[PDB]
């Protein structure tokens, strides 16, 4: 779908948004909301750098939410590189 | 196959939960299975921030399968998601 | 396109060559442009060692561009090997 | 083609097999040969832990090669899934 992408592509940004807040009030590491969402995209981006790491198992669970999210973030960008550079292939 | 990427996932998620159980016996670092859960992930999303690192050569060779099978998992990922929003394109 | 690849590395390339340099006046952790063409590569190949981490905002700004074109590197790349060993299939 | 797969395989596999030789006689950080063989797997695998980092130039040129293989060992085994995944829709 041609929404599929705006509709993936929302969600991601929003919890890349949104997770970040509670990281800062669970988390020791975490002591601020620019630490914490330098830390998302870090996490989000699958760099995952270790300067900044989830310690309490709340902040180990949305951190494994945020990897998933990572991966699929990869997978929805290939895609959409993958199938628009095949279809100017025969015409 | 359908059926194929319920084969592959299955699999993948039994690793996850399995292979931390003689991480936590064999390697210093790891010294519970929650611990040793989150390491799992860490890898096998190939994020990787190196908090929790193995030493020992049977925990480095069981790392190197969870990073095989953690490539294999995104691979995975982006065929069901850039053969699902191709086939929409003519119908 | 066939000079699509080409338009998307020589920009890559570019940056992987231009955004160091701000990078050693901005960052503490970054003394040089060897030191600084090191990181951007770690960080534009989505590796991310954290041997050296960026710590102001501008330099965690500049990171996260890396990171985003890091991803769409991959993406390029996947794309140009996914097309390309795809058409031998019927001839 | 069939044997591109095989080509590419036997090629990448070689490097992280011998990349690690050099490594250790120019690296500080890297002692011997198991210890560079798991650095170049956890580099090769995109994963990077930052448990084992290249300090010198040379060391730090041959793991660009390493990484830039690592992004193109993914790309490999995504469309070795991707392609394969795709031709049981019709038929
Ligand atoms: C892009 C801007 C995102 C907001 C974060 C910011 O610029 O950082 C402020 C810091 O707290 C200042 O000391
Ligand atoms: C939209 C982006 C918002 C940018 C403002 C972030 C901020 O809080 O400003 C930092 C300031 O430099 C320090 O006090
Ligand atoms: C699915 C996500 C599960 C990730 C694991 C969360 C629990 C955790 O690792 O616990 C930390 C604690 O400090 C150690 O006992
Ligand atoms: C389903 C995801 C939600 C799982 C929530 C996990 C909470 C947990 O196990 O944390 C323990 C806490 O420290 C003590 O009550
Ligand atoms: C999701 C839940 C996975 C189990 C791990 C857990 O919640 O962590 C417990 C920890 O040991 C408490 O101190
Ligand atoms: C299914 C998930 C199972 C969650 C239970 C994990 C656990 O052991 O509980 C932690 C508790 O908060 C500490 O004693
Ligand atoms: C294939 C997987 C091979 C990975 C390498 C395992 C051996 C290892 O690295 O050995 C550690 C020891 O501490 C150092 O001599
Ligand atoms: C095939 C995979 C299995 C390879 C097992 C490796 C065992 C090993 O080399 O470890 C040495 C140990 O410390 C001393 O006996
Ligand atoms: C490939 C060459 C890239 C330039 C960097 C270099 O070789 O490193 C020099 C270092 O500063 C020497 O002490
Ligand atoms: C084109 C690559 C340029 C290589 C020259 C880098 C350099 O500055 O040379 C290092 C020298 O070994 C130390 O003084
Ligand atoms: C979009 C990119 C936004 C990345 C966040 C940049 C801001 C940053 O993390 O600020 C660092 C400072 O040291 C902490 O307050
Ligand atoms: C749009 C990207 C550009 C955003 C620039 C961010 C600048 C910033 O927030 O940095 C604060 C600085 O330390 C104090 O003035
Ligand atoms: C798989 C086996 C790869 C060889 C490495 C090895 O098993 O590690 C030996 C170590 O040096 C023992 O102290
Ligand atoms: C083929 C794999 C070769 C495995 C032998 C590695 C080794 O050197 O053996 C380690 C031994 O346990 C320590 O002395
Ligand atoms: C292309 C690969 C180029 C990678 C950069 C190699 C040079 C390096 O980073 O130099 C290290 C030295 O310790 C600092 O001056
Ligand atoms: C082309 C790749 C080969 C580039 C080789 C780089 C050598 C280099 O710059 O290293 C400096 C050394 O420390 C002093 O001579
Ligand atoms: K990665
Ligand atoms: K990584
Ligand atoms: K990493």
């Amino acid at each position: 779908r041609s929404n599929g992408l705006n509709r993936f592509l929302m969600i991601f940004v929003l919890l890349v948004i949104i997770i970040p807040v509670p990281m800062v009030f669970i988390e020791p590491e975490i002591n601020n909301y620019p630490d914490a969402l330098w830390w998302a995209i870090v996490t989000a981006t699958t760099v995952g750098y270790g300067d900044i790491v989830p310690v309490t198992p709340i902040g180990r669970i949305l951190a494994s939410i945020m990897m998933l999210f990572g991966i699929a973030f990869i997978g929805m960008i290939t895609s959409t590189i993958t199938n628009f550079f095949r279809c100017k292939k025969p015409t």
